[PDB]
């Protein structure tokens, strides 16, 4: 799981999925060369989306993002490659859309901070703990 | 009822193997489909046989099982306004070579074999289709 | 003369809430067309009405009005060869539904009523039109 | 007029219009959400561009700069959206387009400085003066 | 030997002119063909008269030399499962106007004279063009 | 052979023949405005490979960079426009692909160093000295 098997935790927001963006967003990381490992449309339970932000709990607007990111369905996916957890952060761009530099998917694609289109794992550590939170190794497919 | 028709689309092991899962899904994200049911999964052999109970009896069978099953595939639901007709419309012609450019097989495709995707071709196949790959609670109404 | 021949095109209220106006200029652009007039703008009644007088005994006349006023619309004016019959090739059966994908409605509509864009179908259509909507000081030969 | 109803003007230079990418321009604005709230192709006459580039009178090439901007048809649009007015800075890049970064318009489709393809307004404040010099109220349509 | 069919693609001068040369290779590139051999070449006179024998004794054979070597050209040849076949449906329609959306002339072009791209009519024409603008040493299998 | 005639050799490498973005990497400098001047598709010859790379003759990968870079076919081709060297340069992105940036083309198509799909002369005396090693003068044509 380490080099060239590394893997990250990558998720179409709601906004992403109603503006109709789960296309592109597919395409920028396929044309990159990464690998899709795993893939499913889910409405997220809370209680996924609790673990998955729980260290923003304290912050005064995690109630708001837990209502706002159950309020429609998103998309999961898991990418594999060589450097894939530092070359998809840079992928997309600062948290404010508005901030972000054109090229990255949130300069292109968004001007909001709740709704900026994308997630993506922060660190390699981080991967591990959001892929196995949002899949079982059952749906995980290694080619 | 009309603007609630739907039906199941899936992306064959050689689409996935060339990354063209992002081209197609984008072709019906703005032909303005709604996208309600999605996953990539390793198709278990039982599910083509019912997916393909009506070819069981033509030439060919287990090297269609075999190419099926020798990868992932990623199956969704759409939904829409003749969307049945719509996407069949789209993917074009069994023979690749032959296929329209434009579809998606005379586009990404050359073979008749490994021809990228699969879409029902009626309603009702798509009701069997969909029942037969998603739980009910796969599918997201939005 | 031939190479001056000029047609309207416009992108309907849906077209335009869609997002659909750089998809559809620049399929004439790179098609090689000269883009000599264009703007957006809510179309009056009386403009409608004598855009559609054909229309004006044929069943649905009220909802083909009230859709068209439902917000803006971008007209333009593209000059070149063959450009009438041209445009009307690229931008597919009137039935989106049906339309052959790689025409405009057979890639980004699915409906009849909201089919995303209007072209001229015919040389005198197109003069009586391009009258109708614009001024000629709002035309530029470049 | 203030934050989701912000708007800015953005205009296609003749540069721009004669090397036929007003439809790659405008899907840069449409896919980043904003809204088109007003748009026409013309032949800025003198008068308006003396004022729109006003602040450049002393400057040596003010006199060519005119000729230029009025050597073929402009198309001119006005946009809305929240932040759209600083977001729309960062898309078109550096004033030279040598030195524009890629993914920015300027950055991908020009390589001059007087030719570089775009202009937008530099703060709320220039776009409300632009949007008045280049439209009348009546061509304006919100949604 | 099937996979191993060969066809010989070149974009005329106004496609290179047009600065449509990565559009056109991009078409093939994503319908999954090899590319064997490419060259940008000013074309001599007599590989175009050996070229276009056949419309020596035409109409307009002229005008068709003229324009031919009034700027360079890039020849390419192509390998892949019907790939004569699949080249020839993508270019399209001789008479650009007509051609359907979709493929290279009824995207790219509106004339009969200048349409932008060329591509071998059938597997004796290919390997009878390719001796003719390749040497065997140009070529690279891959 | 200066300003508006300055010329530079780009070149796809290997990996970016294989995976099929001969296409892409072509748009992008006729999307800017450049004209192509020479192209072709060859099997460099070490001998060609030693002088190209000939100042990292030192390093200890230059023996296994030489057999990779002979290891698939190559496209060459000579870019013509003003600020094209530098442009280019500007455009292709830093040689560690998984640090470029979004927009460039590593940034876009590699996360790989070897393998970073796209080579660019990085000075007008080199693009010169490259120009006439991989070209003849004849296969050169000027509009």
């Amino acid at each position: 799981h380490m080099g060239t098997r590394e893997r990250t935790l990558v998720a179409v927001k709601p906004d992403g999925v109603q503006r109709r963006l789960v296309g592109d967003v597919i395409q920028r990381f396929e044309r990159r060369g990464f690998t899709l490992v795993g893939m499913k449309m889910l409405q997220a339970p809370e209680s996924v989306l609790a673990e998955h932000y729980q260290d923003l709990r304290r912050k005064p607007f995690y109630p708001a993002l837990i209502r706002y990111m159950s309020s429609g369905p998103v998309v999961a996916m898991v990418w594999e490659g060589y450097n894939v957890v530092r070359a998809s952060r840079a992928m997309i761009g600062h948290t404010d859309s508005a901030e972000a530099a054109p090229g990255t998917i949130r300069g292109d694609f968004s001007v909001h901070i709740s709704r900026n289109v994308i997630h993506a794992s922060d660190s390699v550590e981080g991967a591990q703990r959001e892929i196995q939170l949002w899949f079982q190794s059952s749906e995980l497919v290694s080619w």
